[PDB]
C-alpha cells in the first residue's frame, strides 16, 4: 500500500498546519506505509515543510526521487534525481504571451508579480511566497472571475492545460497528478508494495488523482467527485477519519 | 506667454517621436517662450526624453524646477527643486492594500509587477518600465474592463482619486495637472510672462490642463472638450499647426 495525498486542504489546512493529521502520519509510517506528497506547490515549498522525497510537485510536473532511489530514473537536480514529466516554466511563459494577445486582456501569473505581491495575495510571508515563485513547469495565475472564459478558451488555442486548486487557476503541459502518480507506482522497488495505490485530495486538480489510485477519498468541502468517497469533516480531520476508518481495517 | 503642453499624443506621437513638432518646438525656443511638459510620465520617464525643469509629472503630483529657478519653492534635491502636491506614492499603495481588502479582490498596479511584466504590458522595452515603474505619487494600475468599476468605487471609499489616461486607470490623491499648472504660473519668475498660458492635451486627464490655461487646444483623437479649440489634424501635427496659427502670430 502507498498512500498519495494532496498537501493543502487535505493533508494539511490551507495553513500548513498537519493538525489532527499528524497522529494520522505517525501511524502510517508506524506499520512502514509509505506517504506520498502530491501537490501544486513548487519544490522549495515542500522542502520548507520538512517533507522528503518522494513526491511530486507542481500538479504533477515534476517527480521527485531520493538520490539514491533503487531504481534508476531521472537526472541528477540536487540531492535528488528527478524525472520532469511536464514543459519547463519558461515555455509555459512564452505561450502564456501568446494566449494574451490573443485573449487581448492582461494574463498575469506569479512570473509577473513581485514576491510581495504574491504574498499579499495568498497571506504568506515574503519567504513562503519567494518559494511559490520558484516554479519549475506550473504557472499560478490571477484571473478576475470576468475574465476566465475568455482566458481559459485563449490558454487551449495556443496549447496550455489549465486546472485549479480552488482559488487560482493553473496553466502547464504535460503536468497531471495521475500521470505523475502512474509513472512513480511503475518506478517503485516493490511491486506489491505499489499494487494498492490510495488517493486523498481536495479540489479539482485531484480528480487526476483520484483515476490513477485504487482508493480514492475526498476530504473536501462539496459533494465528492462521481464514486470517490467522503469523509464527516474536510481536511486533515478528514485525513485522519480515512485512516482509521478506511486503511488500517485494510492493512 | 507660457506653452503647457502633454507629452504622449500631443507634442510626442504613440511612438514617443516628434515628427512635425521639433520645428514648432525649434521655433518657440528662438521666440524665448517657455515649454512645461505637463504628463502622467516619471520624472526618470521625462529624463529618458533629454526634457528640461521645470517640467509636471505623474498628472500634476509633482512639480519639479531647476534648483536655481529664480523663486524659491520646494524640496532640494540633486539639479532640482520639487514641489509634491500629491501623497507619496508609499502612501497611496497603502490605501490600495484597504481597497484591495474592501472590494475583496485583487487590485493590481505597477508596484506590484515586475518590469519585465510592466514591459510586455505597454510594448515597452524593459529599460523604459523600470523606468515608468519609479513612481513617486501616482500608481498606474492593471484592470480588465470588467472589474473596473466595483475598482473604482473602491478606490473613493478609501479616499484616492483616479483618472485614466486613455487605456490604464491611476490612482494617487493631490495629483491634477490644472493644480500643479496654476501653482508653476504662481511660481513664475516674472509674472507677465505667465499672464498668458497655453494648453495643449488630447484625453481624458488633460481636461483639468485646459481648465487652468487661458488657451486650450486640443490635438486628440474625436471631438473636443466643449470650450477647447481643436485641430485638423492630431498629435504633433496638431502642435505645429497650434503653435502657427494660433501661437505665432500673437508675437
Ligand atoms: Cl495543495
Ligand atoms: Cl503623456
Ligand atoms: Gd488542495
Ligand atoms: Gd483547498
Ligand atoms: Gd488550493
Ligand atoms: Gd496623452
Ligand atoms: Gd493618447
Ligand atoms: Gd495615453
Amino acid at each position: 500500500m502507498i498512500v498519495f495525498t494532496d498537501l493543502d486542504g487535505t493533508l494539511l489546512d490551507e495553513r500548513g498546519e498537519l493538525g489532527p493529521a499528524r497522529e494520522a502520519l505517525e501511524r502510517l509510517r508506524a506499520l512502514g506505509v509509505p506517504v506520498v506528497p502530491v501537490t501544486a506547490k513548487t519544490r522549495k515549498e515542500v522542502e520548507a515543510l520538512g517533507l522528503e522525497p518522494p513526491f511530486i510537485v507542481e500538479n504533477g510536473g515534476g517527480l521527485y526521487l531520493p538520490r539514491d532511489w533503487p531504481v534508476r530514473a531521472g537526472r541528477p537536480k540536487g540531492g535528488y534525481r528527478v524525472v520532469s514529466l511536464a514543459w519547463p516554466y519558461r515555455k509555459v511563459r512564452a505561450r502564456l504571451r501568446e494566449a494574451e494577445a490573443l485573449a487581448g486582456r492582461p494574463i498575469l501569473g506569479y512570473g509577473d508579480l513581485t514576491a510581495e505581491a504574491v504574498a499579499r495575495l495568498t497571506g504568506l510571508s515574503r519567504e513562503a511566497a519567494r518559494r511559490a515563485k520558484a516554479r519549475e513547469y506550473d504557472e499560478t495565475l490571477v484571473l478576475c472571475p470576468e475574465e476566465v472564459e475568455a482566458v481559459l478558451e485563449a490558454l487551449e488555442a495556443v496549447g496550455l492545460e489549465w486546472t485549479h486548486g480552488g482559488r487560482f487557476y493553473h496553466a502547464a503541459k504535460g503536468a497531471d497528478k495521475g500521470r505523475a502518480v502512474a509513472r512513480l507506482r511503475a518506478l517503485w522497488p516493490d511491486p506489491e508494495e505499489a499494487r494498492f495505490a490510495v488517493g486523498l485530495g481536495d479540489s479539482l486538480n485531484d480528480l487526476p488523482l483520484f483515476r490513477a489510485v485504487d482508493l480514492a477519498v475526498y476530504v473536501g468541502r462539496g459533494d465528492p467527485p462521481e464514486g470517490v468517497l467522503a469523509t464527516p469533516a474536510p481536511g486533515p480531520e478528514g485525513f485522519r477519519y480515512a485512516v482509521e476508518r478506511y486503511l488500517l481495517p485494510r492493512l
